[PDB]
């Protein structure tokens, strides 16, 4: 996620710089015009209002394309950790014999991976949903069910555990730290 804030930061620091540049050549057309008739000085306002409004809007467009960029990106890589870490998780439960241990490490990482996914989804429609109430709105459902499938693909790997009912018991308070 770097590579996100560093993107976003430049973002800014580019539509500020231009920002900047608007304001002045402003400056210069109002002097560069006091020569000028009223309906020419009413025009130039005009002009810079709606320079800069162009500018706030492809500026907003490239802070969103940016997000939908890193989304696209941060879940082909959740999933593919999500993936592995799964079958770490799996292949250590079936050990003979099942090492207490290595089965909690395995799957400690294969909850963090869920955890993060959750995370990084609901705080991106907050994000959405305190700037935008409105938009927010529209991805509802689609953020609600991409959660609460996490939830219950993490549950049933979670419901695994008790399939070795020893190893369950040795590991239960620590697997109870993690999900508390």
């Amino acid at each position: 996620h770097a590579h996100f804030q560093k993107a976003k930061e430049r973002l800014e620091a580019k539509h500020r710089e231009r920002m900047s540049q608007v304001m002045r050549e402003w400056e210069e057309a109002e002097r560069q015009a006091k020569n000028l008739p009223k309906a020419d000085k009413k025009a130039v306002i005009q002009h810079f209002q709606e320079k800069v409004e162009s500018l706030e809007q492809e500026a907003a467009n490239e802070r969103q394309q940016l997000v939908e960029t890193h989304m696209a990106r941060v879940e082909a890589m959740l999933n593919d950790r999500r993936r592995l870490a799964l079958e770490n998780y799996i292949t250590a439960l079936q050990a003979v014999p099942p090492r207490p241990r290595h089965v909690f490490n395995m799957l400690k990482k294969y909850v963090r991976a869920e955890q993060k996914d959750r995370q990084h989804t609901l705080k991106h429609f907050e994000h959405v949903r305190m700037v935008d109430p409105k938009k927010a709105a529209q991805i509802r459902s689609q953020v609600m069910t991409h959660l609460r499938v996490i939830y219950e693909r993490m549950n049933q790997s979670l419901s695994l555990l008790y399939n070795v009912p020893a190893v369950a018991e040795e590991i239960q308070d620590e697997v109870d730290e993690l999900l508390q």
